[PDB]
């Protein structure tokens, strides 16, 4: 699996495409049979089209950005974790999200399992 | 209490870190669900029960000297989990540590599953 140094590198890519908004870069980094929970405690989506949709949903609008706000934290068996915010416009109302994103990424450096932690408590009307 | 709604979620993972803060180990341990499992660091193979809970953090907290601040909000779900970005300052060099833990509670308010990642690339030494 990737090292916990090349986990850092991968989920920090991650963000600077969701921030460039590069849909077609972000669904190549999953895993063919991956699966997304966002927000967890919704049910799964499963397969490359599904993702892309998702995604297209969520930054077609091109007025989202994202930023790292600390370390990503790696295991030594291909997972981590990290910590970030979302800005985006919402009626008119900027706004920002508090997320945490975990990943498992498998044996060819494809994120395998996301799960999005965040809820209302997490927004903020700026 | 019941499973928590998410600012339940919120309050309950920021007490767990005041407490490890403090040291209290024993108001830690009454914390977890009887059988929780805690995996710690993420990748190595998990405790079972409150008296493997208990030997964990007597060992890892009972030397004194270990310090622990969130560094960012709790992010809740609305089905009763959580995670929360923190560092553990400890002490031949000061050293720090940033960590993400995720917790899964029960329907009485406990914590079912905590899971810590971390590895040593999130280590900083002065
Ligand atoms: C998909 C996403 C970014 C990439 C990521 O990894 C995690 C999230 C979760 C929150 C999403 C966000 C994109 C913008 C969304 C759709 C909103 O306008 C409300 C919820 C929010
Ligand atoms: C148990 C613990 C705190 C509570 C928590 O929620 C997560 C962790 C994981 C890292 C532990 C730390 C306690 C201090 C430890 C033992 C060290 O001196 C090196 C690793 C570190
Ligand atoms: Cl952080
Ligand atoms: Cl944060
Ligand atoms: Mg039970």
């Amino acid at each position: 699996l990737p090292t916990a140094q090349e986990v850092q590198g991968l989920m920090a890519r991650y963000i600077e495409l969701v921030d460039v908004g590069d849909i077609e870069a972000i669904v190549q980094m999953y895993a063919d049979d991956a699966t997304v929970e966002d927000p967890f405690g919704q049910p799964p989506i499963h397969g490359r089209e599904q993702i892309a949709a998702f995604y297209r949903q969520g930054l077609g609008g091109g007025k989202v950005r994202a930023c790292l706000t600390g370390p990503v934290r790696a295991s030594h068996n291909g997972c981590g974790a990290m910590p970030f915010r979302v800005e985006m416009v919402w009626n008119g109302q900027p706004c920002a999200l508090d997320v945490i994103d975990v990943m498992r990424f498998d044996e060819h450096g494809r994120i395998q399992t996301m799960q999005a932690y965040w809820s209302e408590v997490n927004l903020s009307v700026r």
